[PDB]
Formats: structure tokens, sequence, C-alpha cells
């Protein structure tokens, strides 16, 4: 029984091999908001816009939890045992999609770096280092990693990300956010061009800024209501998962080894 235990801890394997194509994913939850409204107008975003993608994730977990219950009847009466063993796996699962319980460890119940500012002001010289903090809301500034000081801060929003021309810095590349609308970027420093360690970390601020609401240099309201729905299935999931990898062992010890 040394190896069925690799089982309830290979199982765990399984469980995450389910990959899914994001771009599917978020076209599935805006079709979903639409239908779910139906002739009337958006004013909030709809419960089952998460509860349909949930119960659609859910349903994919049927199939790793029957490859368990074979493998366990592989290194064990038992066949007849095996006919009562995966009811009571399909009636957990199904047990799952009858309700949804949002009221623990859940939301309910993105990028940090150090940036160094090139352009300095007349009053200061060499460059400028902060610590900064990304959020789907906000950007904030921090003197350190501790996260104590909050002297600078940004909208996500009303904000604009763009790349550089030839003659920046090529050792740390430099990328910058800005405004159109207004002359001061938010307690702007010359333009706030603000280089990083190296290009990928760039790349990598710039794909959460998108991912904030930042502009790159239906879909104000719907690209929201997506990116709220999508962040509250990951968290839900997260749950799914842990209670599935938890009550597998149980059941077939209960139900199968033990009879």
């Amino acid at each position: 029984a040394r190896i069925n235990r690799i089982f309830h801890e290979r199982f765990p394997f399984e469980l995450v091999k389910m990959e899914f194509d994001e771009k599917e994913l978020r076209r599935e939850i805006s079709y979903a908001i639409k239908n779910i409204h139906g002739i009337r107008t958006g004013l909030f975003t709809p419960d089952m816009a998460f509860e349909t993608i949930v119960k659609k994730q859910v349903k994919k977990i049927r199939e790793p939890c029957l490859k368990c219950v074979d493998m366990v009847i592989s290194e064990l009466h038992i066949r007849e045992r095996e006919g009562r063993t995966k009811e009571q796996v399909m009636l957990l699962i199904d047990i799952e999609l009858a309700y949804m319980n949002t009221n623990h460890e859940d939301f309910i119940g993105i990028r940090k770096g150090w940036l160094t500012i090139n352009n300095i002001g007349i009053m200061k010289g060499g460059s400028k280092e902060y610590w900064f903090v990304l959020t789907a809301e906000n950007l904030s500034w921090y003197k350190d990693d501790e996260e104590k000081e909050k002297k600078y801060m940004l909208s996500v929003d009303n904000l604009k990300l763009r790349d550089v021309e030839k003659g920046f810095m090529s050792s740390k590349h430099i990328f910058a956010l800005f405004n159109t609308e207004q002359r001061n970027v938010y307690k702007d420093y010359r333009q706030l061009e603000l280089a990083c360690e190296t290009q990928e970390e760039v790349d990598s601020w710039k794909a959460s800024f998108l991912r904030a609401g930042v502009y790159p240099e239906m879909d104000p309201q719907l690209e929201r209501q997506v990116e709220t729905i999508r962040n509250l299935v990951d968290s839900y999931m997260a749950i799914v998962n842990k209670t599935v990898r938890d009550l597998m062992p149980k059941t077939i010890m209960h139900l199968m080894i033990n009879n």
C-alpha cells in the first residue's frame, strides 16, 4: 500500500493537466454576460456570469477522479466494490454543482518591483529608485519593500503606456507612463521614464499595466466585468481543488479498502 499512497499523492498531478486557453475563457465569459442580461441593459454584473463559468470548469473534474479509482483497483469482491465506489465520486461532483458557497476563503468571504527614474530634476542628481506596487486599481510608490511610506500614487485608468526612442539606457531598459489630457502625470517626474533591471522586466510590467487597464499608447465596461469574473473564478476553483484532493482518498478508503 505504499504504492497506493502515491496515487493519493499522484492524483494531484492529474488535476493540473487540465489546461485551458485564456482567450477562450475570456471569450466565454463575454458571451455569458450578454446572454444573461438578454434584452435588458447591463447596470450590474450578473451572478450567473460567475456561477455558469464555474459550473463549466467543475464538470471537467469527473475524468481524473475516475482515473484515480481505476489505478487503486489495479494495486489491490473488489470488482463489485468498484460499482459502489464510483457512484460516490460522481455524486460528490454533482453536489459541487448544486450550490455555490461564497462565504469562506474567497475574495468576498498584481506586479511589484524596483523602478528607477531616469530623468532627474534640477533639485536632484544621479537617479531616483523606489519600490513600486501595481494593482488593477492604482499605482503606488514606496521607499522600501515594507510598503509603509505610501507617498506617491497613480490611477490605473486615465493613464497611458509607451515605449521610448533610441538614446535611452539599453542596460536598464526604460518605459514610460504619461498623460495627454493633463500636463502633470500624477506627480510626474519628467514624464515618468522608468528603467528596469532587464528588458524582460519591462515587458512583464507592460503586460501587468495592460491587464490592470492602462491604455497602450461594450469594451470599457465589458472588459472590466470580464476581468472581475475571471479573478473570482480562479479563487473559487482553488477551493474546489482542495476539497477534491482531500475527499477522494477517504471515499476510496471507506468504500473499497476498509470493506
